[PDB]
């Protein structure tokens, strides 16, 4: 069997430049079914037992966009091992954005901390061991200019997957949002896998159009979730987005911090 590792990240985050590293001239050019975005993969040039599933460059997933749902229904499938994030170091905190959504896949992530030899010119630092210590994923520094790091980031991720990693270490949010969360998941019971009920939680709590087109939800589980998003809205005095949108980024700060 294959080891498949989803390769995803944001725009300019030297996505592309590592892909071509790892499979080199190896690689299939297709369009995901139904859609006119590229679907595209390789094998891992010194591993052939590993394969690479790019992904669409995104920053978030959300509903509102060809690419975004691409990289989400590809993920929620169940068909990854593992996810192989690439971040872009120069600008951790926006990248980091995406990175605790695909965490809430409850595909195991491993992170290859790119743009490293940048960083350095700029002046800047990061502790790498301290930044995967409180992401709770691991973290590789590469350079896809310099070609460093790249293969000891594709033997963690291929290390690191839905086989090999027992409990899920998921970003905590603020107390309050987690109540919302646990009362979602109580009222979703195994109307959702267990090992991506979080995602779905929460984007139920931030009334996502595409999971709840998707699930069959009853009429009493409905009504659960609105009544926990309303009394929710009204604590943090914010739209249930918001909130989230928030939590992500407090927990990102906290982390960035925590790791300098
Ligand atoms: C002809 N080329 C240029 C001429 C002038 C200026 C830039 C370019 C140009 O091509 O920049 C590419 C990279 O080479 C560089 N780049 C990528 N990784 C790294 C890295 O680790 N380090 C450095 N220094 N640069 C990197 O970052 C860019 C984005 O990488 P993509 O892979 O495309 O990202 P997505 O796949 O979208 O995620
Ligand atoms: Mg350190």
């Amino acid at each position: 069997s294959m080891t498949e590792i989803a390769l995803i990240g944001n725009p300019a985050s030297g996505k592309t430049s590592l892909f071509n590293l790892i499979t080199g001239h190896n690689q299939r050019v297709g369009n995901w079914p139904g859609v006119t975005v590229e679907r595209k993969s390789g094998l891992v040039k010194k591993n052939k037992d590993l394969e690479i599933q790019d992904l669409p460059g995104i920053y978030s997933m959300s509903p509102y966009s060809p690419e975004e749902k691409v990289a989400r229904d590809y993920l929620l499938s169940q068909r990854a091992d593992s996810i192989l994030n690439v971040v872009d170091a120069t600008n951790l905190e926006r990248n980091l954005y995406l990175t605790t959504q695909l965490i809430e896949t409850g595909i195991p992530v491993t992170i290859a901390l790119n743009m490293i030899d940048v960083l350095d010119g700029q002046g800047k630092k990061i502790n790498v061991d301290k930044l995967s210590y409180h992401l709770g994923v691991p973290v590789v520094a590469t350079s896809a200019l310099k070609q460093t790091g790249v293969d000891q980031v594709v033997k963690k991720a291929a290390h690191t997957t839905t086989s090999t990693v027992g409990d899920l270490a998921f970003p905590i949010y603020d107390d309050r949002l987690e109540a919302a969360i646990s009362q979602i998941l109580e009222v979703l019971g195994n109307s959702v896998p267990q090992r991506s009920a979080r995602f779905y939680a929460i984007k139920l709590f931030e009334q996502d159009s595409l999971v709840e087109a998707e699930l069959d939800l009853s009429q009493f589980q409905r009504k659960e979730i609105e009544d926990i998003i309303r009394i929710t809205e009204e604590i943090f005095t914010e739209d249930a987005e918001s909130i989230v949108i928030n939590e992500r980024y407090a927990f990102i700060e906290r982390v960035c911090q925590m790791a300098e």
